[PDB]
């Protein structure tokens, strides 16, 4: 490439990735 929409979707995908990193890291050690 509105850039605000791109920043919004990027923040949402990054936050979901952080949560999924937490779930993977907990489940393997469990």
């Amino acid at each position: 490439s509105d850039q605000s929409v791109y920043a919004m979707v990027f923040t949402l995908l990054c936050s979901l990735g952080i949560v999924l990193c937490l779930v993977t890291s907990v489940t393997v050690e469990w």
